[PDB]
């Protein structure tokens, strides 16, 4: 039930990550990749462990999580997905950096 200290920061890192500061960047990582509705042909054959933060949010409220490790390796998962699919120079991919930023940036401040 009681987030560890560092899966308390970790969640303290979501809530920002979902904040509507970052709204104009973080959108397309809110829900799972809807490849039909994107037209991103073999998504799901190129991207086999597809992963967002609606996905990250439930896993975190419903206590999911064993470690800080996890979650990083979660939200990275996210990103490198991202990456993975689309070609450098996609609007996406320019978004994902941005938002990674910033959970990069505060995880590396979560305390020992």
């Amino acid at each position: 039930g009681k987030l560890s200290e560092q899966l308390k920061h970790c969640n303290g890192i979501l809530k920002e990550l979902l904040s509507k500061k970052h709204a104009a960047y973080a959108w397309p990582f809110y829900k799972p990749v809807d490849a039909s509705a994107l037209g991103a042909h073999d998504y799901h054959d190129i991207i086999k462990h597809p992963m967002d933060l609606s996905t990250v949010k439930r896993k975190m409220e419903n206590r999911d999580y064993r470690d800080a490790q996890e979650f990083a390796a979660d939200v990275r998962l996210m990103f490198s997905n991202c990456y993975k699919y689309n070609p450098p120079d996609h609007d996406v991919v320019a978004m994902a950096r941005k938002l990674q930023d910033v959970f990069e940036f505060r995880y590396a401040k979560m305390p020992d």
